């Protein structure tokens, strides 16, 4: 009489295939996607603050837009500019309008201010009829058209100190007519000037009187500029004409704050992770959504599927064991032993290495790989616009970013698979030579991941040899007779 | 009488020295150089359209330089700029050149459809001797330079409307004279103005009146601007004088076109990559014939040699097996079976475990890295000018990429290369247990990769253990009465 | 009689902790700290010659502000640019300052060669009382005021051609007055300009008339342009008014200089590796001082500690081996044999595997990482000012290259440490299954890393088998009657 302790491991009929460093395409029992392909759809509006720019731009709604007149003083986290937004105001344009976009976002608040400029010999508060304010005509908010008194526009010159902690922000324009008799008729000299400076920076500004298309109704323009005055300095604006006067200064903060163009819809839920395709769930350390990240966002990288093994390699089917084949019925753990003694087969799991490969598969990409890579305002990624060098630096970086984190990605996900496969073998094999190691002498390895056993082993002792109590010298005598003889 | 079965690995004398992560200099078998050093010496003209600007920037070939008429209209996936390339018309600078450059690289053509231009009360068609067109004098085929009609020059303003559904690109300029007397003989306002303007663009330019150097006979310039109307705008050009409107618009288009600075023939060939030095095979995964690249190239490595262990670790040189050495005289296949009993001495290979080391070895760099990275227009990377912050960082983000990728090409190789030794020694080892799984007792393990066998064993049992069918208790009886007693 | 050898490897109570790809949190034996993590305070001025601007900008030394005297035509290969530095001449800005900056610090030299300008008509060396030179009123030492000669200011127009072999660089400049009755006390013309031009560049600028805060007793300012002239080419320098012109050019090179804004004090030592908190030594591969780095520095990591394991797996505790524990008692190798004979217990070490996994330890990381990246010229890091766009694109660039360095130093510090491990485990194993083959049938593996030599063994025979020397066949017949009898 003779028993037979095979040891195996489970496998299961649903495999799912992996990639390696040594296998194209290997089937293993269990597999994480890495990858957040899809979206809610809807972007979360916790823990963030987010704006929606119902129908407004960053710039509208800092100039004062009167349809952005309900964006005045607010703050944000991100604010979500829509594609739907428009302008409904004097035509303007912003030299280096990306980077006041850039910066007034980053600020992360329109906070504006008001100070009591001095402008004397001169006329406040010029409207235009592309502004309705609501009925009349009327301006940007948060700037003072100027305007000849009488028949004079003297040399304006003002200065306003920087007493506070804070830098301040003052948005003010040059007003660029059409005609030279509109020019003389609204700042008497025939070609104005706009100076605003500090003790070290400067902005001269001359106008640019020419026509030019009939937007809202009118052939003339707004050139926004800004001046950031630092604390303990001054600023001083002057101006011979065509001045576009701030009311005041936006308080500049620095923080998490941030912009995104988008057409999601906001929803009352929560969410780290905002995309313009709306906010994901950052569990997993990668995604596919977009490149345009707010938040505690996944890395992006072209793969759409990267599947890692957290599970073992899957071997879908004499009680023959681990060399064979993998064991379908067995779900009590991991690694196991199944045996035949007079006794009745019977099988039974072993938690010792079944626990031992669960331990070190469950946090195995989280001691490699970042906590989620928390980046807030960034460079812009998709542009509407042509312009050449810039856009095309900041489209290298990117795709340079893109492709670096999709390679690291690709080999972090082969090297980790690699790893779980050879780990989940090595503690088959461990369990199997410490097995071998119980049963010195009074064994024989047959070749199928089992062994022939060369004396009676009632369940008792099976279990001895499972849980490592097992004596051999017990047997010793009885399996050298049954093995030699 | 007894046998003897060792089982060894192929050898060769001709060892390739690599790297990898425990070896600084590791001797295999075989070795593929990952990394492409040596170009073609010539760009070969196909699949891409390749346009050799023989003796033309792209400027001169866009703005209509006489001798790059042979350019109208031709469209490119690369325009080759050579560095015999010389300008022989009226001197221009483009402020913002590389922009232009750029985007009309990328556009990937110069078509250019003639628009009708109503220029009233002022002469067209204006030419210097500077730009002979051939016999006269001529301009920018491009371009219209406008002077005076009798004694006045009248506020030119004309508009244009972007009707279709794509973007125009319209070319226009600013004459810069060198004297005022000059000024007022072709503009007879005393200082000029160039206003182009779209329904949200802007360009206001003042000339410049002002001595120069004297280039083909001119102390003048035509400073270059550029302005894309996108589709549903409108154009509008307004000039109080020293215009160099436009003739027409080039077609913008959206593609894989780019431009490249070179000096290496076309040739009639075959090639995905191109280089300034020649179009290169995209074969290997990496290179370090230059960073600038077009097409399907490898990624840019500063290594210049990377060999990849695409075979076994060497050990080259009684019929002692793989403990001790490998074989040189094995060529049937990578590991195998010599045999020395009664019959005579003798060897075959395992094409099983031979087999899985080269599936596993064929096909090892291509599931970690990409395809061949397609990369058509990039920043430029070599700078004739100095510029300072947007060259040195241009340059900083090229050898950060650089360094990365370089970076990765070591560890990938590194590796790769411990991945392939340990694999093979792994089906080495495979083998060598499989055989002792076989042999259970009727054979031990020598030492030096060798199995002594203590049965008489004929050629058709070696045969039989070397594949799989050796039953051990057919033999048991002798084999334990041959090694115990 | 029996003998007993156990296989074993060092330990040691002083267990460090390190990570790996497959266990969080290890213990080894030894280990290495590859972030620079802390500073010496002060910056090393060998082998780079630091120039340390003590009170100085790279561009008031540049222009010639007084108490930068003494920093004409001085080289470095860093500049050291203080906190503390501040102008005393007269206020100016610089469009594009960081540009200017940064090619003026490449340059690596302020070496001045004065030209022979024959400005004629006009009154050269004009002065102010906000730079007093010493004693009254003074200028920048390498710019030159002019003003008006008598009742009239000609039109300005000299050449000047580049006849040698390098780029020259001329810093000219602009009068930005405060009213138009100091511009026609200055210069006659009611509005000056300044034209700088080559065959092939231009600058024209023409002043802003317009007050402005008082910065050392003046509502002026000169803004700073520059002009890069190459070898063959010619500079011109034409003006009707408001010129400050320059006396000479600074010999550009090129070459490993750079700038750095730091405030930490030189000291006379040797260090290759500069950062603002002063000199690091170069011998860890990575650090977390600064990011902002010159010379043979290591790369820049968030991670402030990153232990790589250049020791073996700690398991700190009948002489058992290394199956249940390894050895605290054996300094005299990593690993050994202890024994239990009739001629006393024992233990020696065998250098053999010992000096293999030491040969294979000592240069793992140095052959997939580089030497020490010289980076010299790099992009600023560290913004006082706000600018949006560029800056935007330089911190991202930045953070991008930190954030990829930090995921391969992670990965690799993990990747080596499993590496190690496995490395040393593999070297134990190796030797256990060594000491099994001369072993063949003359003893048994007790499961505690140990063999059960069923013969007397002497320590000569003890030695033997730790040698290699140990001959089975001459304690077969013994071995076999006392294992199976
Ligand atoms: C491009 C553009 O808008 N051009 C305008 C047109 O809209 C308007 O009907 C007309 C009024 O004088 O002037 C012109
Ligand atoms: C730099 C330069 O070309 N200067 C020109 C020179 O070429 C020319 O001989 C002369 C003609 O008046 O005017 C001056
Ligand atoms: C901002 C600033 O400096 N403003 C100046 C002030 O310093 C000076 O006291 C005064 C002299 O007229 O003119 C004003
Ligand atoms: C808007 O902002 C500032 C912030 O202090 C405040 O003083 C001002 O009165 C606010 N006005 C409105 C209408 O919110
Ligand atoms: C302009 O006002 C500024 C206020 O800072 C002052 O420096 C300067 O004296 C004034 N100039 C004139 C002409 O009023
Ligand atoms: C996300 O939006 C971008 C831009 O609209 C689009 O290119 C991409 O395909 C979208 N992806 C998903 C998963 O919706
Ligand atoms: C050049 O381009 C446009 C493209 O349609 C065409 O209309 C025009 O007539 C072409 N002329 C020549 C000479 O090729
Ligand atoms: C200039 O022409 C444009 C054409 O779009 C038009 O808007 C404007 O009325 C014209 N102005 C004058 C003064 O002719
Ligand atoms: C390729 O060309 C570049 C620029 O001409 C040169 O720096 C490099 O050494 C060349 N490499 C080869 C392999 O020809
Ligand atoms: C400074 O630089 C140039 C370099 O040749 C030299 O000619 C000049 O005389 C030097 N002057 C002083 C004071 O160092
Ligand atoms: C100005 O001087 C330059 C010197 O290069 C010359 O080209 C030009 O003839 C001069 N012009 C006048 C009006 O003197
Ligand atoms: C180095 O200096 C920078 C800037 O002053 C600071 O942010 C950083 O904490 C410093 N690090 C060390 C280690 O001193
Ligand atoms: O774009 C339409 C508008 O164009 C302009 C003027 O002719 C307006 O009267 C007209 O309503
Ligand atoms: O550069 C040479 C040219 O220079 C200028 C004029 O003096 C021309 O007559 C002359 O041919
Ligand atoms: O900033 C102080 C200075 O301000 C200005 C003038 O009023 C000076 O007289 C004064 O000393």
């Amino acid at each position: 009489s003779t028993a037979t302790l095979c040891l195996g491991h489970h496998a299961v009929p649903n495999g799912t295939l992996v990639k390696t460093i040594t296998d194209d395409q290997i089937e293993v029992t269990n597999a994480t996607e890495l990858v957040q392909s899809s979206s809610t759809g809807k972007i979360c509006n916790n823990p963030h603050r987010i704006l929606d720019g119902i129908d407004c731009t960053l710039i509208d709604a800092l100039l004062g837009d009167p349809h952005c007149d309900v964006f005045q003083n607010e703050t944000w986290d991100l604010f979500v500019e829509r594609s739907k937004a428009f302008s409904n105001c004097y035509p303007y344009d912003v030299p280096d309008y990306a980077s006041l976009r850039s910066l007034v976002a980053s600020s992360g608040t329109l906070e504006f201010i008001t100070e009591g400029f001095t402008w004397t010999g001169v006329t406040q508060n010029g409207g235009s009829n592309a502004c309705k304010r609501g009925p009349g005509s009327g301006f940007f908010s948060r700037l003072n058209w100027l305007t000849k008194s009488g028949s004079t526009y003297p040399v304006l010159n003002v200065t306003m100190p920087n007493n506070d902690n804070f830098d301040k922000l003052y948005i003010w324009g040059v007003h660029h007519p059409s005609t030279n008799q509109e020019q003389t008729s609204l700042y008497v000299q025939a070609s104005g000037r706009v100076t605003v400076s500090t003790r070290r920076s400067q902005q001269t500004i001359i106008p640019n009187i020419g026509s030019r298309p009939w937007v809202r109704g009118l052939s003339s323009r707004i050139s926004i500029y800004w001046t950031i005055v630092k604390p303990g300095d001054v600023l001083v604006i002057n101006s011979n004409g065509n001045l576009i006067a701030p009311r005041g200064y936006f308080k500049m903060r620095t923080g998490k704050s941030s912009i995104m163009r988008s057409d999601a819809p906001i929803d009352t839920c929560i969410s780290e992770c905002i995309t313009p395709n709306g906010s994901i769930p950052n569990d997993k350390p990668f995604q596919n959504v977009n490149k345009i990240t707010y938040g505690a966002c996944p890395k992006y990288v072209k793969q759409n599927t990267l599947k890692l093994a957290t599970g073992m390699r899957n071997v879908p089917e004499a009680i023959a064991g681990f060399i064979e084949n993998g064991w379908e019925g067995m779900i009590d753990g991991w690694y196991g032993f199944r045996h035949q003694n007079s006794e009745g087969t019977g099988q039974a799991a072993d938690l010792k290495s079944t626990q031992a490969a669960i331990d070190q598969i469950n946090g195995k990409l989280n001691r490699v790989i970042e906590k989620t890579n928390e980046k807030f305002h960034q460079i812009e990624k998709e542009f509407s616009e042509v312009e050449g060098r810039i856009q095309d630096l900041e489209k290298y970086v990117e795709d340079t970013k893109i492709d670096l984190w999709s390679y690291n990605a690709e080999l972090l996900v082969a090297l980790e698979n690699q790893h779980t496969i050879d780990l989940t073998d090595s503690e088959m094999n461990k369990l199997f030579e410490k097995t071998r190691r119980q049963l010195r002498e009074n064994a024989e390895d047959m070749g199928n991941g089992c062994f022939k056993i060369y004396h009676k082993c009632d369940n008792a002792c099976i279990e001895s040899i499972r849980n490592g109590t097992y004596d051999h010298d017990v047997y010793r005598d009885e399996a050298l007779n049954n093995r030699f003889q």
